[PDB]
């Protein structure tokens, strides 16, 4: 048949689907319960074991700070309790779109918007002075400028809403995990590869530091360095669909690894930590008791160079010399997260054809970032593109939610994805994962 489906005597790994984007409109209003009901049916009909629901802010804080907005997502809530159905909670403090248009546009508060018309520098900004209207910079994260709330302090507000609204649906059981979505489009990492602003694979992406909060930031660690010149981002990195060769920072023997560049790559990639490490500390807080679960991309472009510069401009500081995954997942440890991984997404031919010539090597990273979480006995999650009917897409997934390679049995704490010939394949691919014998 398609793909060997023969995974009998493996661990039961529970399935997630995910939800039509538009399900609850910019009213917080779910729009078509019976509908809701009818796609409920068709998981449970094939064993899926829950759902993801994504808890848009400019849905719920939609109109004016410290008003938030829950019964569509409450309702929603009570119909696939009637299912019997998992929910992981995804809390998403982005917009939609950083990688196009999708089927509905959800954008962040309008009151957030509305404070953006008069300060353009609460969102992340390039060298060339563009806004990412996705998310708020991570350099207002103690500046009081959101009507009178620092970028923490909405996050923190934000997630004790939810916590006081639907408390007793992780009681129950229902929710099975709570997901920060931190960045751009959810992912931990800088929005360095906007589509909007004309990124195209196998684009390296620019540094996101020039929002003047972070520049601040980036002044004071020059000058604790001693360095006042250093008090700069690089300007020898090329643009958005450059080449690393073609640039002096990232370039074999370039300025990435000079005293000025180690120092901007701890200092770039460090913020992303502090970042994420204070969030977590409050995650923990609002959500006493929850599994909290933080995304991670897969940045395999330029993977096999020496200064792999998507990584280096999305944030993570991994160099053919220098592991930049474990520092976070020490940090991740000491929060006890689940890390989802986003393993072999959509359009994953940009390399199977390397027309692009990318120096790409998905798998390759694909399994340094999940040994790295396993060195730091960090719980792994897996969330991938579901194909239709290719079966080697289907075993890469099985091969990598469930190693076989690894000695303790290490696998997936669980797997989400995002006409009956894609389903009875699909149908297949869920027993697989249950580790049952497939047929009917």
């Amino acid at each position: 048949m398609l793909f060997p489906d023969d995974y009998t005597k493996t661990p039961y790994i529970p399935v997630y689907a995910s939800l039509p984007m538009g399900i609850i409109n910019s009213h917080c209003q779910l729009v078509d319960p019976e509908s809701v009901r009818a796609e409920l049916r068709q998981l449970k009909s094939l064993n899926v074991d829950g759902v993801v629901v994504d808890c848009w802010w400019g849905i719920v804080e939609a109109w004016t700070p410290r008003k938030y907005e829950w019964s569509g997502y409450r309702d929603l809530f009570g119909i696939i309790k009637e299912f019997k159905l998992k929910v992981q909670v995804v809390l998403s403090f982005h917009g939609s779109g950083e990688t196009g248009s999708g089927d509905v546009l959800i954008s962040l508060p309008k009151w957030i918007m509305e404070i953006a018309k008069e300060n353009q520098d609460i969102f992340f900004t390039d060298r060339e002075g563009r806004r990412n209207t996705e998310c708020l910079s991570w350099g207002i994260d103690k500046e009081r400028v959101l009507r009178g709330r620092t970028g923490i302090e909405v996050c923190f507000d934000f997630m004790r809403s939810f916590h006081m609204e639907f408390r007793n649906l992780s009681e129950e059981g229902l929710v099975s995990s709570i997901e920060i979505g931190l960045g751009a489009s959810g992912e931990l990492r800088y929005p360095s590869c906007p589509e909007t602003m004309g990124w195209k694979y196998p684009g390296i992406g620019e540094f996101q530091c020039y929002d003047r909060y972070m520049q601040k930031n980036l002044r004071q660690s020059a000058l604790s360095r001693g360095h006042l010149f250093w008090a700069r981002g690089p300007d020898n990195a090329g643009y958005y669909n450059s080449r690393p060769h073609e640039t002096g920072f990232f370039c074999d023997g370039g300025d990435y690894d000079s005293y000025y560049g180690r120092f901007f790559l701890n200092w770039y990639s460090g913020v992303l930590m502090d970042h994420v490490d204070q969030v977590l500390s409050l995650a923990t807080l609002a959500f006493d008791g929850a599994e909290i679960v933080v995304k991670v991309p897969s940045i395999y472009w330029w993977y096999r160079t020496a200064s792999h510069a998507a990584e280096l401009t999305a944030g993570f500081y991994n160099t053919t010399n220098r592991d930049g995954y474990s520092p976070v997942f020490r940090m991740l440890k000491k929060h006890s997260v689940i890390l989802k991984l986003v393993c072999y997404g959509p359009e994953y031919t940009v390399h199977e054809k390397d027309d692009d010539e990318a120096f790409a090597d998905p798998e390759g990273l694909t399994w340094q970032v999940i040994n790295a979480a396993w060195d730091q006995g960090l719980p792994l999650c897996i969330e991938s593109a579901l194909p239709c009917r290719n079966g080697e897409a289907y075993s890469r997934i099985l091969d990598t939610a469930k190693p076989r390679d690894d000695p303790d049995r290490h696998h997936a704490a669980s797997f989400a994805y995002r006409r009956e010939a894609c389903l009875s394949e699909l149908c297949t691919f869920v027993k697989c994962m249950h580790g049952e014998a497939p047929q009917n």
